[PDB]
């Protein structure tokens, strides 16, 4: 199992889930590989001011630097988790509908297509809301994974 979440330039939250994500299967004892990356990221991105201080109160110390989404991790990846359906469809258009890999942030979990807040460009407040409700996903994740680490 291999995750790729993704955002149309990878900060917005990506790499909060990835952070959440490796700090919940350790708590939980899964075995995963979890990374990031955005459709029109680029490999000199990294985590915002504010992500990186959400994290950093829920002492996990993010630090990240964003890349683009291409077909080599897309293949080498086993699970793609994306913030929306029009970055599903983006996915699906850079690589010849390789959709089947791809599941929605919140449609993975809940059933149905969704997202959470989107707190990119927002106070430390929006990171703030944004990583409480990331992590009741997640721990949610955790248990839609532990059914096959799929």
């Amino acid at each position: 199992m291999d995750i790729i979440f993704v955002c149309t330039g990878n900060t917005c939250r990506s790499p909060m889930a990835e952070a959440l994500f490796k700090s919940i299967a350790e708590r939980e004892g899964l075995n995963v590989n979890v990374r990031s990356a955005g459709v029109f990221a680029s490999p000199n991105g990294k985590a915002t001011p504010h992500a990186v201080e959400a994290l950093f109160e829920k002492h996990i110390a993010l630090n990240h630097v964003s890349s683009p989404l291409t077909e080599e991790l897309m293949e080498s990846a086993d699970l793609v988790l994306a913030m929306t359906h029009q970055h599903k469809q983006i996915i699906a258009s850079q690589f010849g509908r390789y959709r089947d890999k791809v599941f929605t942030l919140k449609e993975y979990v809940t059933g149905s297509h969704g997202d959470v807040l989107d707190p990119f460009g927002g106070s430390i407040d929006i990171y703030k809301q944004t990583r409480d409700e990331l992590e009741e996903l997640l721990r949610q994740l955790a248990k839609q994974l532990k059914k096959d680490r799929r």
